[PDB]
């Protein structure tokens, strides 16, 4: 099945960089002809990319080809017949959600405002969170497990639209969010269900746990790291307390912006029993309909 026409991509700005690739903002004139212009993001494999990096790139494209939802990153096209390998996706103009919320302050306003405005309202936070829940609801229907849900992996577009993505665990900006040990998978422990930390297997139910923490982030306006006053080792030992179930495990505290009713739903996402955690359809309905 034919590549996207590589010649159509007019490169404008370099958005980001990794040791293997770089991401660019491109515009596409006359998107009408493709069966004023469209902005897209493209990830391109750098010419010095190892054999292993190329393989990972091709697998990433295949994985991404599964996912077709308004609130998940979308694979618009590819250029892989020739080099450099190219992956084309939605451009989300307001960047990653963690940096976005970090730059905002909470205000009680009836004005929807703009993503550029210095403040954001509580109803809008609920709307951000609902969109993530809706994305995750879709992934759950495919039994697709994300494994790294967090605000650093979400993107914000015009009019506060949200898309879930996955940028890997290697960005220096978020190094503090990962627990690294020689010979082991890198783990986002502060977002991980206890059974994930102890046994290393991920499920939709552990994605629900991570969503609870992602919700906590959003309601904190990303002002502080989950369990930020505790060390990595204490976070890992906390998973042990969940397993022993002697009532000594600890939870994230209620954000100021978070009403008690919503907090109680958040706490359910952190149920010891995976089966007692809310399904994403119920999480989505609560945020979309129940404030
Ligand atoms: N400004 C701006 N605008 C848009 C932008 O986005 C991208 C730009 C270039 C490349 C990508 C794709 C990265 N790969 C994934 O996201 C990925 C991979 C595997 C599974 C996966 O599952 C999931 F969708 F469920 F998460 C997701 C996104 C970034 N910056």
């Amino acid at each position: 099945r034919v590549d996207f026409p590589r010649s159509r991509l007019r490169f404008k700005e370099k958005l980001g960089e990794g040791q293997f690739g770089e991401v660019h903002l491109c515009e596409v004139d006359s998107p009408q002809d493709l069966v004023h212009p469209l902005l897209v993001a493209v990830k391109i494999l750098r010419p010095d990319a190892t054999k292993n990096a190329r393989n990972d790139f091709l697998k990433e494209v295949k994985i991404m080809s599964r996912l077709k939802d308004p609130n998940i990153i979308r694979l618009l096209g590819v250029c892989v017949q020739d080099d450099p390998l190219c992956m084309i996706t939605d451009y989300m103009e307001n960047g990653d959600l963690n940096q976005f919320l970090s730059a905002h302050q909470l205000e009680d306003k009836a004005a929807e405002g703009a993503p550029g405005d210095p403040t954001i309202s509580y109803p809008m936070l609920l709307h951000v969170a609902a969109q993530i829940a809706s994305g995750m609801r879709y992934l759950a229907t495919l039994n697709f497990v994300h494994r790294d849900l967090a605000t650093r992996n979400c993107l914000v577009g015009e009019n506060f639209t949200i898309k879930i993505a996955d940028f890997g665990m290697s960005r220096n900006l978020y190094a503090g969010d990962y627990y690294r040990v020689q010979g082991r998978a890198v783990l986002p422990i502060r977002w991980m269900a206890w059974e994930c930390i102890l046994m290393g297997k991920f499920t939709t139910a552990s994605d629900v746990w991570a969503f609870g923490v992602t919700l906590w982030e959003v309601l904190m306006l990303c002002r502080a790291q989950p369990f930020g006053q505790l060390t990595d080792e204490q976070v890992i030992e906390n998973a042990g307390e969940f397993f022993r179930d002697q009532g000594r495990q600890v939870y994230l505290s209620r954000p100021p912006a978070c009403p008690q009713g919503l907090y109680e739903l958040m706490l359910r996402c952190w149920s010891r029993e995976s089966e007692q955690r809310p399904p994403f359809s119920q999480l989505h309905r609560f945020l979309a309909e129940d404030a």
